[PDB]
């Protein structure tokens, strides 16, 4: 219970010190298409 | 615990003595010097 205790502190802490680490569904890579129309919740397209 | 910790203390010191054996997979083939182009986020033959 403690493990997963001091393991909610660890994604707050992680996050912050070492820093970065930032979440969500999206496409790295610079220079994109267009639009947002449809978009959430698939996974692969919608467009590239 | 502590042949793990040997294992540690084994790849820091074996790798600046005795030293080589660098290899993509199994084999270090291709590219030359150095490769700048990268595509979207894969990794072709490319940098590979």
């Amino acid at each position: 219970l403690n493990m997963r205790a001091d393991l909610e502190t660890y994604v707050f802490q992680d996050n912050l010190a070492t820093a970065m680490r930032r979440d969500g569904e999206i496409y790295q890579s610079i220079v994109n298409d267009i639009y947002d129309v449809p978009r959430n919740v698939t996974i692969t397209l919608e467009d590239g």
